[PDB]
């Protein structure tokens, strides 16, 4: 017909605070469509400058300062927020929690989390406990629009997901389990490879077509490379919320006790029944 | 919140040829927003074209070309369209009613009308003869948002519109009425004078605020400037549907009967009040 | 082709202070195009903080702001810039200077000035004392892109712009030249008038197509309506710079001695020859 | 400054041709923004009228298209194109020549190629025989800007980019070609693995990042999967005008004879000294 009604959307002080996360999701969103280091600082300080605005934060961790950030006394409110701002097809990941020991709770503790995604579209994919809702965000309105509600995914794929230039360094269950996709044993097709590099492209993928991510151990990283608290267990949380699992390859990724702000964990992820075959392998 | 959901809006084979008129205005909108004799010439190509593909019309007329336009029989349909396409903060205005003879239909006729008013939003006024709808174009989504619903006119305003460089060659109402305008004998305040010269933006301005629009007969021009089947009658059909009035001065200009596909008459509309004070100095 | 390549380009410490004057233009462009108090709060909110933020200023005087404005220390620089963030098709006007004393300057001092018109596209029309420049907003590059160089208004034009529902209240002089517009004594065709109601769509217009725009003294606001600082210096100067005059009726607008920074004055402007003929009916 | 002035620019009837390729890209990538088989028929329409109202053409060949589309006799010119509409973060394709037999030239007789990458922005690359050029799709403006000249790509690279999945498919070169990139046995570093999926993103990034792009012949598919003329012919051109190489294995690309038109064959290309080892891995 061409015509349309809006209609305001909420997920079922944390309304205040999503809303200046996605605030600055429109904005880091305006200058990637234009554009490296710069673009980091940017995005780093408009997030930290919404949020602390919204008034309803006391603590961030940003992959960008080396110690956590204390919301002034007048604009502090309940909620803790560690995040990314620009990860890597980029993006920004966040998660939200209610000194420095309050950003370092089990991602089992978090309240909402999300990421931003800044293709053709600039897509956020958000939780809040309730299940995953995806968003498009429309810039001519500065809104984001509900596209898929409670986002689920498949229980096995097709697809895995890895930097196989590593193979040298693997650890003998990456070794085997990489073996068997290539080399199904029971008759069925060899699984599909795609790695595009930015691991919010590449968990994307792995939410919206199924199959698995990994970003395990190896011999250069025994601890993995990505980043526990605003990489690793957000995207566990989103990706838990749509059904799916995600592991260290020796527990879930939502239940390591964090030690350190920065601290890196491996990171194995998607399709519950693809998750439960690595972790045989293990 | 930041987020919205969206809903494909109906007004209550009219609706495939309204699809393809705001999908025209839409192409309009675009290439007035990145600039005149080419501009005019795009915009009645594309106008007729979506209307011709749309496969519900059987005679166009438009104020570009001599001749009304009959389309081919196998996209022929049973709607009839009159439209200025590219009128003047310039606009598009159109009429459609179910050979010639067939868009030679009194404006009482009409089934829906409506304009697109291209200013810092593309904005457009429908009515399908169950009141007035604005909408404003989304060129994200390339799509109109219903802004409001059932719009009416105040009874009465406090702005009249007319070009009063023309004051020697005013009828003596015109003269009487602007009098009254300037020099209210009641002790009230006169009223305020607003005048774009583009009479899309002329005839918004009077819905929205209220007041009234004038193109009366005058010396050099004793049948208006204005024309009836694609200017005069879509404006009527408008400002009517909001509980305003439009008389050619002598009698509603949608009880004229059209005489010719180019004729022209005279336009006074708005406020229902405001217009029959005009009335009575005729 | 449908290719361009893309250049710098430099008006011939200021440069910043433009660049941050633009950014919030491009701010407030496009919180207009998707809308009103509230919108004069943010408009005036994001020019003091880029102004101030450019390390180029230290004093400002703003139409929303009882009092001047005065830099921080930090951020101190040497220019005075008086604007009205948003004024009424609306817009924003500024004027640039080398305590409050500095920002009661005469309109000569003025080493920059300009306006934006947020219409169909964004239009800024800016000099900085050789010649007028106008630019057109490019929001997907974010960028300002030059449109035309060293803009002249024409020596005699046909269009007079005021508010004629005032007209009971118009002062002798005003009476006798609205008189000899509509019926001029030498023969010629009488004046077209246009007025939209929104001053920098009125002086915009005025510039491009020539003719006069007035806002006179009357009976009820003796001192004319419009602002000396922020509204009439900056626009007498963009008008001069293209070759037009701009006077109160008694003296040029750019000579008068400011009393205080909310101070009002009458605004007569346009093509030399008719501002010519309008004085001498004063 | 945030000022910019525009200038045109010229590739050094082929120009219109070019002018409407990239007018369809506009399109597409409007289309993209806002979204399976309606995008492709959509995009295919699109290309196919807008090529034929070029007057420019005389032939041309799509993916889409069981047969070569012949031009009518009022709107034939002397060029030939083979496309892709859409391929595939997806893309279009295209290369120009100057009956059938017309497109079925070797790809050294290619007058010019390009490809578009609807991402975060999109970008177009193009050639006519004196290097590479990359644009950016401005839509404000609804034109292509210049971001580089000339673009040239490493000798070697760091990264391969294969589905590895098709492992036990693979043929000897292949096995032995990506068992070298993991298991270097000069004592440097493993190569990196990155393969979004889409060939022209692997392109692309094999283009700007430098490595190789494989998708050789295999077990399954002993001609490869992709296309000679409209996706292997157009990027082999635009990989060896900015100085990389473009092998079936066996050949050349470019100097392949084609025999039908929607003839496969194995495409291996980007850095010149990646391709010359996996060449001798043959």
């Amino acid at each position: 017909t061409d015509m349309l009604t809006l209609t305001r959307y909420v997920m079922e002080e944390l309304t205040q605070l999503l809303n200046s996360m996605l605030t600055a999701i429109k904005a880091i969103s305006s200058a990637v469509r234009k554009a490296v280091k710069k673009l980091d600082v940017l995005s780093n300080s408009l997030v930290i400058n919404m949020l602390q605005s919204s008034y309803s934060t006391c603590v961030l961790v940003s992959e960008e300062n080396k110690d956590a950030i204390i919301t002034a006394k007048e604009k502090r409110g309940k909620y803790v927020v560690c995040f990314d701002p620009l990860d890597g097809s980029i993006g920004t990941i966040f998660a939200i929690y209610r000194s420095e020991k309050d950003a370092l709770q089990c991602g089992r503790n978090i309240v909402a989390a999300g990421y931003a995604l800044y293709g053709s579209a600039t897509l956020v994919a958000l939780s809040t406990g309730q299940g995953v809702d995806l968003f498009m965000l429309d810039p001519a309105l500065g809104e984001f629009v509900l596209v898929e509600k409670d986002v689920k995914i498949k229980k096995k794929g097709k697809i895995y997901s890895l930097n196989e230039g590593y193979a040298k360094y693997f650890d003998a269950a990456t070794t085997e389990y990489v073996q068997k996709k290539k080399f199904p044993e029971d008759g069925s097709a060899p699984y599909g490879a795609r790695y595009v590099g930015s691991m919010v492209a590449d968990v994307h993928r792995t939410l919206v077509y199924g199959g698995i991510f990994l970003y395990p151990a190896n011999q250069k990283s025994p601890k993995g490379k990505l980043r526990l608290l605003y990489e690793c267990n957000p995207v566990a949380y989103i990706i838990e919320q749509a059904g799916g699992l995600a592991t260290t390859g020796t527990q879930p990724v939502l239940d390591v006790k964090p030690e350190a702000i920065h601290q890196r964990v491996p990171l194995i992820l998607g399709s519950p029944e693809d998750v439960q075959e690595y972790l045989t392998c293990v």
